């Protein structure tokens, strides 16, 4: 299960960098990269936690999002819907 | 699939070496952009599950992100590559 | 970790790529200084060896370094230290 949260923690360096790329490159708004990244530290506190569950959504989210194939609202429904998740 | 998902993963990861080591001065922009013509052949080689077809672009997109292969070595890599997806 | 295969390669090879554009990402937003990233490139020449003759064990303890470095989380004089013990330990 070491091997899972290191594939995890490994796959939000990446995506956190493809949302930097994507935003400097104006293929992303900033509210949208803003949003993605307060789920990104919800994955850092499931990967903390060992949620892995809550983490690899949250994962599929953000790609989702750095790829521009989710809406901004979209990325704030499951951001909350993560968080509260995240809390049981 | 864990195979697919580490293809997007490493299409990813590529996609982005290759910005750096062009805007590092390491590599050509005719190399990087030969290399962005396998990456769209990876692309298509995983969302149609032609997962050799996908391996072998991505480690010619490695090899090229390192400069461990000639410009004319990526051309023609990719010319054996656009015809095995086919 | 699970053994020296061209897999567990292929992943160390992977990572190492991930920190090296992680170590430009932060040393260009000012998060890192430029004698951090060089001493932590010269973990990452560790590991690229240690991948290349199956040393998997060093190569991952020199990733965890560099990615504990790359996140501002340890310091220029313990990423010197890690390159040393690590060095030796190959
Ligand atoms: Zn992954
Ligand atoms: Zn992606
Ligand atoms: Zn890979
Ligand atoms: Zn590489
Ligand atoms: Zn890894
Ligand atoms: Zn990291």
């Amino acid at each position: 299960t070491e091997e899972e949260k290191h594939h995890l923690h490994d796959d939000l360096d990446l995506l956190t960098i493809l949302l930097e790329l994507n935003l400097r490159n104006g293929k992303l708004s900033k509210e949208l990269v803003e949003e993605a990244k307060r789920i990104a530290e919800i994955v850092k506190e499931a990967i903390e936690k060992g949620a892995v569950e809550v983490a690899e959504k949250g994962l599929e989210v953000i790609d989702a999002a750095a790829h521009g194939k989710i809406s901004l609202e979209e990325v704030k429904e499951a951001r909350e819907k993560l968080k509260k998740e995240l809390e049981e």
